[PDB]
């Protein structure tokens, strides 16, 4: 279920990462010349492509999203793993070749799991079903996060769908728009 | 449940199994060939069917003691450059004395299944849990059936408490798997 994946993304990740995020940003700024200085820059921006096309490297889908650095790692004992490592990446977003914004950015990994699952021989299901699962994942997550008062200021969910009708969509522009709000 | 088994395979086992032996070789160069028996060179994963996943093994069975970590494995993942994958090595005691050593952890998504079972809504309602926990293990053994590519870089230790019996010994069960 998208249900289970949403509960998993909360319980196994956001729940653990959001409370410590700002301390990790303060440290990043101390080490990297106050690079994450704007208020728009102190959130985790999470990409939810409802089509579930999720590359591992962001430059594969948009040339204007450039890797810059990692936040300090977070270590937590988890399910018998001592110091399980939780990591996040800081990117610089270009506009017309100009550094236009800096933020912590990533995809919601479970959507990449739905993609792979939907295509497998036995596990598979239709694209229309995957779309509905992806939408349900976002909806179920948004429901969970209403009991998480901190989430509002530590993360931003960017949900979108790629056009297929000849209309242009720039992922970089969209991320910039959120950073700037 | 099904979803969870596929996630665990797709986002974890599929990625870490093919690099496990290289990290074990490196572990052995670093730590005096500690993972010496063939029994010691597998990822042992614990699946308690009641979904009770403590974060500290020594606390549930004092005969299981943390020793060191495998070398880390870094992978670019969904926008995270160099996401870190991590595993821990434990020694297991018998009659007070070291009796075995292996790579050991719990199946983390059982912790998610449990956390779901209470916070209710959602469905909660065990059946919801024991049911889904069995489906999870079933589905995973089914996925790994196939995949002989590497089944034997890992071993699933699926267990529950005996319904009319005595307390199940985690350490003894772990040793039994290593020894086979
Ligand atoms: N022992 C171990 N297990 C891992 C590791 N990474 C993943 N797993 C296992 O597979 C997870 C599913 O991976 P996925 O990346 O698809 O998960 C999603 C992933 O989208 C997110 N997440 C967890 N850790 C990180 C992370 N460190 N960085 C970014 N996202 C993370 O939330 C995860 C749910 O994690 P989880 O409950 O720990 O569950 C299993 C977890 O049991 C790992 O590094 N070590």
């Amino acid at each position: 279920v998208a249900h289970g994946l949403a509960w998993s993304y909360y319980i196994g990740y956001l729940r653990l990462i959001l409370p410590g995020l700002q301390a990790r940003i303060r440290m990043f700024n101390q080490l990297h010349n106050n690079m994450l200085s704007g208020a728009g820059s102190r959130r985790l921006y999470i990409l939810f492509p409802l089509d579930c096309g999720v590359p591992d490297n962001l430059s594969v889908v948009d040339p204007n999203i450039r890797f810059r650095d990692m936040l300090p790692q977070q270590n937590i004992d988890r399910a018998g793993i001592k110091n399980r490592v939780y990591s996040n990446s800081v990117y610089e977003i270009l506009e017309n070749g100009q550094p236009a914004g800096v933020c912590i950015l990533e995809y919601a990994t479970p959507l990449q799991t739905l993609f792979a699952m939907s295509q497998d021989a036995k596990a598979g299901f239709s694209r229309e079903d995957r779309l509905e699962q992806a939408k349900l994942f976002c909806r179920t997550l948004e429901e969970i996060l209403e009991d998480v008062p901190e989430s509002r200021n530590n993360c931003r969910l960017i949900v979108y769908q790629e056009p297929t009708d000849g209309n242009s969509f720039s992922l970089s522009q969209e991320v910039l728009r959120h950073i700037r709000q």
